């Protein structure tokens, strides 16, 4: 319904290329070890300093709508690369700009850009097959540290701390990045079942040094329903007092009558009890209670299908731990006495629940449940003096974690853009179906030198000479742009994940080669 | 009541022709195998790349209201062609522009454009009769693959996957296109009675390998009313326990009492039961329940007319299945033991229900029920690396499905615009009533060369020489613009549906010949 | 989504440096004893005159977005230095401007600004280690007075009054600044437990000379619940009348029946009673009541876990005070007769509660409770003839308290910028890893003379000659810019807190060295 402007052919393609060139020229300055940063103004306060390609891409829009179309398409390239792999967005941006420029140069009257796109995709398939052929799996934690160090702009402390976290909680474990109140980065390992639910009554503290509740070899009473009646808590207290053992009551809530009974028996006769609210909101709360029951060797009272009531409690029905810490903010359970076979069965059930899930919010919850049933979670606290420093370093820590996970799942190739450089003879061994497919294959072949050229150009040297000397060298030798040397890349640690490289190439090609099929561009007339 | 501007004659016709010419020049670049794409800016995000004619047409509005009138009329041409046939909108746009231009050139003082319109419609009737005379029915799945390949811009994989879907679910079956999370396209065939309602309680899972409920040779209890009381569910459980067979209960819902009984019997004694909500949101829900009862050999309980009660259930009253799969999001019934004659009677009743409806939404539900009763449905998942490529390919998959259905229902003619080229002697055999009808017949005769000329022009060659060489050749010889040679069109697979060609010609002519009857154009003053 | 402007390299860096330079040039005029003030217009009335660096920094925003980015970054520096330390924001501003300018000058094609940042942070670590080596603890109240005098722009009366406050309530005690209605500053020491709730009924006044209620050796009845009934107040009156001793009833509230009984007993028969509302809203009210019970040797009635009722009150259950003062607005308790070891246990419990707190709102509440239990609080009332004068002097009093607290916790170094000047040989004893780290070390080395140069430049002398003559002198000799001569800084009292100096240096370096890594700046289009 709105009035439209319509452009045809080379003028529209030139304007779209100007937009692509602006966004890629702003992104490409951040590539490699000698890459620089981009300052983006935020409308609500302090500006953001970043070295992340998708962050620079997403934060650029142009007043010219023909240039903004190309900007949005390269934004789609960088965002798809960020979603699929979590790293390699700058590489994807420069590859997409190169494919778009070389495809725009090759459009003539007799050219068929759709067949050029077909040739581009065939060449990308060949290059991805070569990348999977030349990849090797990660088998040492030193390779993990090298991947996390390269992906964090040569920061060996971030690589070492990610390697330590992955040593402790496992290669497929849960690691969460957050900010820190200290100048230095730190790694905290949370083992057992720790959840962020504190006390219900402050009077339950029996360790005034840390203002916390401390028991050893304690009974555990787990309730799916909120414990309200006094008759629902008297037999459990009777068991816990007749056996002379502490009692941790984890429930949905505890009302005033049961709280008054617990606090009276704590402050008057000296009963070792503590009440903790059940973590979670909804079905995940019930799943976490079942996990705690299996880990502690108890049964959950208040079942909505089994109807287990709190008035007939047996000593075998109660779970057992060998240490519990209850703080005002959180509570943890240590060395639960649950049966190992049932714990393994619950772990297998969680793993099989992970196979059918697509919401990507239930997967995180299930992974957290699996981690709490296993060696635990790792928290990386990122240090700095200001919020802008912490955000800039946290983007790099997230990049290193994503690249390390991709290297774990799919292996490693040579870093520095040399992996794409070693795939050129696999395009030289290709027979095109026609001239347009040949044009597309040559477009991809010329594009395969772009990441190494950009990394060398950011280092202040002539990238074409560097790429020529890499291609004249052996297959193990590439260019260390940090030292400015020609080195064995595996022995020097410059390595990339295979997944990141192929994700960047595929996501750049699929959009740029479709952008180079256009003849007419329709925009709205600006108001 | 708004102030108006009024234009007379040749200036108004020139402005409307400028609008028609702009829209047709933006649409015509997408025609043929060597056609290109159009990028349309979307206001909310990523732009849209398309080769579809009606998408380019509908997305163009002009600030000049006199040009916008012609643009809206040729939009109506493309939209009517899309509604009737689902393909051929670019052909319709270029035919409409040709008729409008030739009719605007032929208006003089002594001319009668209404009689010119009469001659145009008479010529179009002659051409449509010739097209139906020269059409051939589709009798091989190879022709199906050829039609779907030509309609999907020469993609052989889309044509092959549509041919496989149409082999499996039938030539009049249900085939639904949707997006895919994988780079490649896939075809999923859903057989039996699968609906979008999963379980009710997660305790019914007896196969945790895929988090699903798995039974073989199960009883089915189907209820049109909600199952809430204990006495509504106890006799059915008694029958299922006495005969020692599983029981799936498909109802409107299951309230807490019956659900508690079902879960308690599932967990404690080990009763093989599962509860599923009835699919649908109204009358279609009851129709689907009746179809399930006929397919499974049972009866629907709680019927509004028959008044069947759940408190007196017989073993013959329950339906039977050979296998039922109940997952979290869907449930399916396989190998129903219903009577074949009643299934055929229900199928015939559904077929006769299709002949007395025109809402185009109940028709889809009736076709889905017919597919679930006889052959199942097919789902084409379209692959790509980004959403823009997925949408661009999904447009062509939809075009190929529409063209294949049109070819099934009405047959095929020659592709490449040669079918319209072979209808010119039929116009040479006509005798006009007067001079204006002769003018209209000549307008249609000159218009009939336009699609082949446009297809050859987009390929980079001179279209007039190509059209002359086609008309000088045999009736089976046309121009392969993809290979750029002169071939047997049927043997090379370059074929079109007759319905698409005649729909495009009729829809272009009816609006453009009425546009060429105008003398005064009234617009609003732009505020 | 908004249209963006993008700038590259030296032009963007020049604009950002222009913003940094304007903000630092407005802040730097306030540095040192001969610094001047800044008048900031306030939109709701009288302007604000200030000598505080963070106040000038926070109150400057620019219409040019590229200059505003640098202004916001130096504002972040000053705000961080204000939050961690409470002083030294002008020093941090000038250090940040120096690091930003020297880093912008050193960027070339072959330069790597990230490694330059690495060298900057390594040099700052060396300088902070040297500062901690050359620091000495505060051991005399004369040093406290000297620190508070230097931090209050040479006002020896503010330094003397802060030294007296820290003599009376301790160096870790609670000291609160507020305005005064008198031209001169004054210090008020509040001992005992004084809270903000006066009487309830005006008939309780037994000393009309000050309109106050005055008892000596009084019983104290504390209630956690609202005393409302006759039975809830009768036996306390019975024992206080049988022992012939006054009664102070501190409760949540007193309803009409109990209040009528108390007023009738006071007016008719002459009962020495007074009712006081319980200070606080929430858990802090209950904690203050427990503090008063431990201090007075009584028990809290109406406990939510102990359930102690007001109908069985014993003489030992009541607390005892040596003197109570009750006025209209406040009430205080003096010489409570509580057991000393329980008071010490409560004090240690409060101290251990202070170990785990992060809200920084409960921390001041716990500190106020600890002050009301150990040694009272100090209030500094700032004098002046107008509100602008009182605000300008209150800023300096707050600066002096913050610097005094930092000197208590972390020690002192030489004032006048000489402490940073004595850390230059510790950078001369550093071996850089490469050329860019050498550049960063030289940037910090040239930056270390900036505060002394600015202090000397504000005094009207040539700062470079002063800094050269300081560095040619002994390690104890600096420049008194107030007297304008070279003196012994420790013997003249010109000393700084170590924490303030290291906080300013670290906060300036961490942000300026990250600002000097930028190559692209993205701002929004000004609407
Ligand atoms: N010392 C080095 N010598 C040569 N190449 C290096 C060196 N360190 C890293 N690289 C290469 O530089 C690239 C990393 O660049 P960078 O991390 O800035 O961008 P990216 O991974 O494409 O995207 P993103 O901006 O999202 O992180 C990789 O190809 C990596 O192999
Ligand atoms: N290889 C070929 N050689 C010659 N003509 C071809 C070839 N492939 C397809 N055609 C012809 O090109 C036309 C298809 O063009 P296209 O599908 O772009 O437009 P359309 O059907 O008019 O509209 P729509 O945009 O809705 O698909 C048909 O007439 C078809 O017969
Ligand atoms: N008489 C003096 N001679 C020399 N230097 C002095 C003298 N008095 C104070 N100084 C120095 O001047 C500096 C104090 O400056 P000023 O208090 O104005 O700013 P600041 O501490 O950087 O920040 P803020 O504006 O937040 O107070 C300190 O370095 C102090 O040692
Ligand atoms: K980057
Ligand atoms: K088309
Ligand atoms: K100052
Ligand atoms: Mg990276
Ligand atoms: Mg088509
Ligand atoms: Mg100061």
């Amino acid at each position: 319904g709105s009035a439209k402007d319509v452009k045809f052919g080379a003028d529209a393609r030139a304007l779209m290329l100007q937009g692509v060139d602006l966004l890629a020229d702003a992104v490409a300055v951040t590539m490699g070890p000698k890459g620089r940063t981009v300052i983006i103004e935020q409308s609500w306060g302090s500006p953001k300093v970043t070295k992340d390609g998708v962050t620079v891409a997403k934060s650029i829009d142009l007043k010219d709508k023909y240039k903004n179309i190309g900007a949005k398409l390269v934004q789609d390239v960088a965002n798809n690369t960020n979603e699929e792999a979590g790293d390699g967005t700058t590489t994807a941006t420069v590859l997409a700009r190169s494919i778009a420029k070389e495809g725009f140069e090759k459009i003539s009257k007799g050219a068929n850009p759709v067949e050029i796109r077909r040739g581009v995709m065939l060449a990308v398939d060949a290059v991805i097959a070569e990348l999977k052929k030349q990849s090797k799996p990660v088998t040492t934690p030193e390779e993990i540290a090298q991947v996390a160090t390269i992906s964090a702009n040569g920061d060996k402390e971030i690589g070492n701390i990610i390697s330590d976290a992955m040593k402790k909680v496992g290669r497929k474990g849960v690691i969460t990045v957050k900010d820190g109140k200290t100048l230095n980065d730190e790694l905290e390992i949370i083992e057992g079942m720790k959840f962020d639910r504190g006390y219900i009554s402050p009077y339950f503290i029996n360790t005034s040094k840390g203002q916390k509740c401390e028991f050893q070899d304690a009974y555990v009473l787990l309730s799916e329903k909120k414990i309200s009646s006094i008759q629902s808590i008297v037999p459990a207290l009777e068991i816990a007092n007749a056996h002379r053992k502490p009692l941790v009551i984890i429930a949905e809530d505890v009302d005033g009558e049961a709280l008054s009974t617990l606090v009276l028996n704590r402050l008057k006769v000296g009963l070792q009890v503590v009440a903790v609210k059940a973590p979670g909101f909804g079905d995940n709360r019930k799943n976490q209670l079942k996990d705690m029951a299996i880990a502690t060797g108890g049964a959950v009272f208040g079942e909505e299908g089994l109807t287990l009531n709190l008035e007939d409690v047996q000593p075998h029905d109660l779970g057992k731990v060998g240490e519990v810490i209850v703080t005002k903010d959180d509570a943890m359970l240590l060395k639960g006495k649950g049966d190992k076979a049932q714990i393994e069965k619950r772990i297998q059930e969680i793993i099989e629940q992970l196979d059918v899930t697509t919401s990507e919010y239930e997967k995180e919850k299930l992974n957290e449940r699996l981690a709490k049933l296993s060696d635990g979670v790792a928290v990386l606290k990122v240090g700095g003096t200001s919020d802008v420093e912490v955000n800039e370093k946290k983007d790099r820590v997230t990049d290193a974690l994503n690249a390390t996970r991709a290297a774990v799942e799919e292996g490693i190739v040579l870093g520095g853009g040399c992996a794409l450089l070693r795939c050129i003879p696999a395009l030289d061994s290709l027979t095109p179906a026609n001239e347009d497919q040949k044009i597309g294959i040559e477009i991809i072949k010329r594009t395969l030198k772009i990441p190494a050229m950009t990394i060398a150009k950011n280092a202040g040297v002539e990238g074409s000479l560097i790429v020529e000397k890499i291609m004249q060298s052996s297959s193990e030798v590439g260019y260390d742009a940090m030292a400015g040397d020609f080195v064995n890349m595996v022995e020097k640690g410059i390595i990339d994940p295979t997944k990141v490289v192929r994700t960047a190439l595929l996501d750049a090609a699929g959009v740029a080669s479709l952008l180079t099929t256009a003849e007419v561009v329709v925009t709205e007339i600006p108001k």
